[PDB]
DNA sequence: CACGGTGGATCGAAAA
DNA sequence: TTTTCGATCCACCGTG
DNA sequence: CACGGTGGATCGAAAA
DNA sequence: TTTTCGATCCACCGTG
């Protein structure tokens, strides 16, 4: 006979971000003006927290990292989502299976010039829909949201790519590790693929191609691998680095030390432009700084294309083609085909010297009839928003939440709040947000596209 | 018919310290919850909080300052705590007069290395008291607590003494600018007393001491300006300056160098011990960095006197004595008095090279008696804890509570939560401590002093 | 180094 | 017996 | 520069 | 007529 339902107090304390101090007087303030019924006592909420943990037996804590089991993992939300919202026993007959997109990535942790919080980075997964006979029973409303990026593990280890094919290779033990899960007097296996990545991954595990070489020019999609952004990108600032000679090759010592000036100013004045961050920053010799200010490079078009003094058409023509796919819409096989004609007519003239990347002639020749019996899927990583925000609450929890002990249960109560933030029963009101924010890409998108989707994803 | 009034509500939204969208949140998730009485909507707030303002008439706002008109700020106060709590018309007959204590410090914002936000400080007001004949009808519970510090002026400007006398100057013209109060009803007239003092005005604006002399060796409190606590602890270590000589002068090229030398290692390990903050720093060339550590020097006393090797018995006897006064307990004269003779025997004696400060001295031969026919006060300055949390919640409403725009309404804004903190309708409920945390000092207090008080103050 | 802030362990009592 | 619930207590960590 | 966060101005409608 | 109330919109400011 309480107004809140503990289930429901709990996703109060989730859209409040409130302390324990802060719930208790909010509570006791309500008391002390004759209503009761109102606000449940902390208890109440203490246990919900408990049940949407999974039993400590899985869990692997340290100062350092940790991790849960994948199994017991996926056991736990099959049960909170048997219990919120599927309209119990609708069916029992066929037998279920649920599908699952997984990933991971890291971001490193920028603080002051007086501080041990050096980088994290987190495995992740995030359950999509359940499947039964007559259909898919339960579906994510916001898939690409942040509100179901269950945590797997998270590490304090810089995003170095040793480690990086080390849990790589652990989660790829783990995958065929499952059992089915039981409960509920149901049985329903599990099915998983892996997209959830940050955007240079494919580029650490799937470094085979190295631009060597194009199969079918003399399957492996790239665009559901990174995107193929950052290599477009690096392709074509390579061509900015050669901007004053216009030639393939500078090697002999005829260009060094310009090319390095130049690259200097240009660094320079980026730096004013956008406040894009120092790319002679170390990286191993090799600039890889920031995947969505590589997005950003195409959102500009007109202007960097001008600070370049590329020809903003074509790299405009290629912006276009790139948001085209990742969008999922509807892409008219032959026209797409024969306009990747047009701009492979117009990119392989204005510009010789220089030779074309590994998956911008993927595109080119190859890209569209591959497109044509593709498994171009939508990648399931997490919004650029999504990861940003979550950034932002683990730097916040780590500092306004954490407990201050020893502080191994610190990271124990960090994944609590997260699993928290994940557990399906509890509808996380996000802070607000304009309802669509979804700007229809420009007009060459329009009409290369098709309006006849069974989609409509502002992000993804 | 709202469960909350809007005017509990405000300080409700006082406690938890949340957003404007935080409330709205709030209140709609009790909505959907099929409860609607609980939480008013935010418009009765935004009444309550103009209705806590003072007219827009004598606000003062810039980018850079703020102030108020001391008479309209007085009768908005007035007018508030009759509402509040005055069982109204009590007693309407006798002239009633308003008593209160006013002052005003600042200090730097201290931020990272990438920062415009210097330092602050602000002009305050604090009602003590309310007179009739019958009695005070009004007093503070919680006197010495920040939850009364309605605020006058601020401005973005370092504690440079110039405007320092400036602002003294203004708050002068602007103590007898004032006419009684008319409301409801009544006259009231105002009384002020300037003691809501740092610890080093008066070190600037009654600098005409300067250890000069003594006036009956051959009134000016000390201990009511600033306390006399700088210049003791800044003449003993003085003489930590001179401990290695234990001579009055070093003046001529003996001393200079092991003596800057000596400091040096002392200011090292006085950052190794208690995170002492630089006292080299510029200052122009004068050393006086913390006047709370000028304290701790006294709360460590066995401690750093070992440290300084300075006798520990006596410094604790100093410390005695000066704890044994602020905190306004009965002293007896005579006794006291002799005691001062004794430490006097002593600090005369095992120190004859240096010569006494001025208010060491004053306190020697000349305190006791002082003591006699003193008008001694609990000085009336906001608690260090006050004044340091006030210095929190100003760094956090400038950071997380400030509206960005044109950013006078921000300032604008800051000052209005300061006055809703202020407005003593609100019965603010403060952050839970310790019930008194009040430690009753050294057993040498505890038999100098005497045990029959009508105050029992924690800090004032 | 002392002093505010921290979710969850424990007390312990009362309840229940 | 269980179950609540307020009190505390942690051990660390900023700015002092 | 683009993108989340901000108390108070205004709309505007409905209410009232 | 007033009074509420949700929507927006500000123009700036961190980390990107």
């Amino acid at each position: 006979s309480t107004i809140f339902s503990p289930e429901k107090a709990l996703g109060l304390l989730l859209s409040l971000k409130l302390s324990k101090w802060q719930y208790i007087t909010l509570r006791e303030t309500t008391i002390r003006e004759g209503s009761k019924e109102i606000y449940p006592s902390y208890y109440k909420v203490q246990k919900a927290k408990l049940q949407c943990y999974p039993p400590k037996a899985f869990v692997a804590v340290t100062d350092s990292s940790a991790k849960i089991a994948l199994q017991a993992l996926l056991d736990l939300t099959v049960n909170r989502i048997f219990e919120t919202i599927r309209s119990p026993d609708a069916i029992q007959n066929k037998q279920l299976i649920l599908i699952s997109k997984w990933g991971f990535d890291g971001a490193s942790n920028q603080s002051r010039y007086k501080q041990g919080d050096s980088s994290i980075f987190m495995t992740s997964l995030v359950p999509l829909k359940l499947t039964a006979d007559g259909d898919t029973v339960w579906v994510n409303p916001k898939p690409c949201s942040p509100m179901y990026c269950r945590p797997v593990q998270f590490s304090f280890v810089k995003e170095t790519k040793d480690v990086v094919i080390n849990e790589k290779t652990a989660m790829d033990d783990e995958i065929e590790a499952l059992v089915p899960s039981k409960c509920q007097g149901h049985e329903i296996s599990h099915k998983l693929m892996m997209t959830m990545i940050d955007g240079k991954i494919c580029t650490y595990l799937s470094e085979a191609k190295s631009n060597a070489a194009c199969y079918l020019c003399l399957y492996e999609f790239g665009l559901s691998t990174l995107h193929a952004r950052i290599n477009v990108m690096e392709c074509l600032l390579h061509i900015a680095y050669r901007l004053d000679f216009k030639k393939w090759s500078a090697r002999g010592e005829g260009h060094q030390e310009l090319l390095h000036s130049r690259k200097k100013l240009i660094q320079d004045r980026f730096k004013d432009d956008l406040n894009l961050l120092i790319d002679i920053v170390k990286q191993g010799s090799g600039t890889t700084n920031d995947g969505n200010t590589a997005r950003r490079f195409f959102e500009f078009p007109d202007k960097t294309a001008a600070i370049t003094g590329l020809d903003e058409d074509l790299i405009r023509r290629f912006s276009v083609i790139l948001q085209a796919i990742t969008s999922g819409e509807i892409i008219d096989v032959p026209k797409f085909k024969e306009y990747a004609r047009t701009t492979a007519e117009k990119y392989v003239e204005l510009y010789d010297w220089y030779y074309m990347s590994s998956t911008v002639h993927k595109l080119l020749i190859h890209g569209g009839d591959i497109i044509a019996e593709n498994a171009i899927v939508p990648i399931g990583s997490l919004s650029e928003e999504a990861s940003e925000a979550r950034n932002k609450d683990f730097r916040r929890f780590r500092e306004h939440h954490s407990r201050k002990k020893s502080r191994q249960a610190s990271n124990e109560d960090i994944l609590n709040m997260l699993i928290i933030s994940s557990d399906p029963l509890i509808s996380f009101t996000r802070p607000k947000l304009d309802a669509h924010k979804r700007q229809t890409y420009f007009k060459e998108t329009v009409e290369l596209l098709q309006l006849q989707d069974q989609e409509a994803p502002t992000e993804f």
